[PDB]
C-alpha cells in the first residue's frame, strides 16, 4: 500500500553544495536497493549502504567545482521508487591551508595557546572559528581571538593544568571562508601539558628566577634593556629555541646602523616574543647581569644559564617580568596573549 519517498541531501539542479559533509540519501517506507553517484568525467563515487538499507552515504572526499549524478532506487510493499539528482559543488575563487601550533604529540607548558594560522587573509571569522574543535581533558572553558587578519588563537583563562590533554580539529575543506576563499584542506592535532615552569624577571632584583611546580630550581643574574630601551612588564609565553641565533634588529623595523641597531650572533636563544626579547647567552655583560641593564630588550644572562634555559624550558613555558622602566607588552605581539584580560579575549573580534 505505501510507496517508498526518497530523501537526499542536496536538490535536482542544485549548485553550490559544500563539500565539508557527505551527500546522502535516505529512504522511508521501505528499503534502498541501490545507488549510485558518478562526477562528470563518469567516474564512480565511493558510497556505502547502511547495513539496515535505510541510509546511504559516500565514503571519500568530494572535490571542488564538480557536476555528479546521483542515481537511488527503493523498494516496498506498495512498488518501487527512483529519483536521478544532479548537483554542483562550491567553485571557489581562492584556497587557504590552515597551519597549526603546536606539533602533533608535543608537550608544552602551562601558557601555549593553540594557533591556526591560515596563508591567506580570511574575511568571515566567525566561519573559521565555527569549523576548529577544540577538546580538553579536563575540560576547560576557552575562547578564540585574532591576532591578525590571518592568525587566531584559543586559550583558557587561566594557564593549563599540567597534564591536560588537547585535540585539535580544523575542518575547513569545503567550508566558505568569505569573498569565494575555500579552505583547502583538514588539519587534525594533538598535544599535551606538562609541568608548570614559571620563570619570573624581577627587575628590582635583576634575578630571573626558574621555579618548577612551586620549587626554585634555578636563579640566574640578568641584564635587560637599559633606559631608554627597556624590556616591557608582562606575560610572555616561551616559544622557538635556538642552539644559536644572529639577532638582526631589521628583522623588527630597526636599521642595524641606526642608533638602536644590532646585529649579534649568540649562543643558547630562547625566544619571548615577536618582538624580539629573547633570553640568550651574553659573556660581555657578565658583570653588570644582577646589577645594571644594558641590552636593547634582550635578558642577557650567563652562558652556562643560558644553556641550562635552552635545556630545561620548553615551548609555552612562561617569563613573567615585573617591576622595569618599560610598558606592557603588547597583548597581540605574538607570544603576548597572556596580557590581553579574560573579559576582552571571552568577548573575542570575529566581527
Ligand atoms: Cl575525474
Amino acid at each position: 500500500l505505501l510507496v517508498p519517498k526518497l530523501t537526499a541531501s542536496v536538490t535536482d539542479g542544485a549548485v553550490g553544495v559544500t563539500v565539508d559533509a557527505p551527500v546522502s540519501v535516505t529512504a522511508a517506507d521501505g528499503v534502498l536497493a541501490a545507488v549510485t553517484m558518478v562526477n562528470d568525467n563518469g567516474r564512480p563515487v565511493a558510497g556505502r549502504l547502511s547495513p539496515d538499507g535505510l541510509r546511504w552515504s559516500t565514503t571519500e572526499q568530494l572535490g571542488y567545482n564538480r557536476r555528479y549524478t546521483l542515481n537511488a532506487t527503493a523498494l516496498g510493499l506498495g512498488g518501487a521508487a527512483t529519483r536521478q539528482l544532479t548537483f554542483q559543488t562550491s567553485s571557489p575563487a581562492h584556497l587557504t591551508m590552515p597551519y597549526v601550533m603546536p606539533g602533533d604529540g608535543e608537550v608544552v607548558g602551562v601558557g601555549e595557546p593553540v594557533a591556526i594560522r591560515f596563508d591567506e587573509n580570511i574575511a568571515d571569522r566567525g566561519a573559521a572559528e565555527k569549523a576548529i574543535k577544540i577538546t580538553t581533558n579536563p575540560p576547560v572553558e576557552g575562547a578564540f581571538y585574532w591576532l591578525n587578519n590571518r592568525e587566531v588563537r584559543w586559550r583558557p583563562e587561566h594557564f593549563w593544568k599540567p597534564g591536560t590533554a588537547v585535540d585539535v580539529a580544523v575542518n575547513t575543506y569545503g567550508v566558505d571562508l568569505g569573498e569565494g576563499m575555500f579552505g583547502e584542506d583538514n588539519v587534525q592535532t594533538h598535544f599535551t601539558i606538562g609541568d608548570e615552569v614559571i620563570a619570573t624577571a624581577d627587575d628590582n632584583t635583576k634575578i630571573l628566577t626558574v621555579r618548577v611546580n612551586g620549587e626554585v630550581v634555578k636563579s640566574m643574574p640578568t641584564s635587560m634593556g637599559k633606559d631608554s630601551t627597556p624590556t616591557a612588564n608582562g606575560i610572555y609565553i616561551v616559544g622557538s629555541r635556538y642552539k644559536h641565533i644572529i639577532m638582526d634588529s631589521s628583522t623588527y623595523g630597526v636599521p642595524v646602523n641606526s642608533p638602536n641597531g644590532y646585529r649579534t650572533d649568540v649562543d643558547w636563544a630562547t625566544q619571548i616574543s615577536y618582538s624580539g626579547v629573547f633570553v640568550h647567552s651574553a659573556p660581555w655583560s657578565v658583570g653588570a647581569q644582577g646589577h645594571t641593564n644594558t641590552s636593547h630588550g634582550c635578558l642577557n644572562v650567563s652562558p652556562s644559564n643560558a644553556q641550562w634555559f635552552y635545556d630545561h624550558v620548553k615551548r609555552g613555558d612562561i617569563v613573567e617580568v615585573v617591576n622595569t622602566v618599560g610598558g606592557t607588552l603588547p597583548g597581540i605581539d605574538g607570544l603576548g596573549d597572556w596580557n590581553i584580560p579574560w573579559d576582552q579575549w571571552r568577548a573575542g573580534n570575529a566581527k
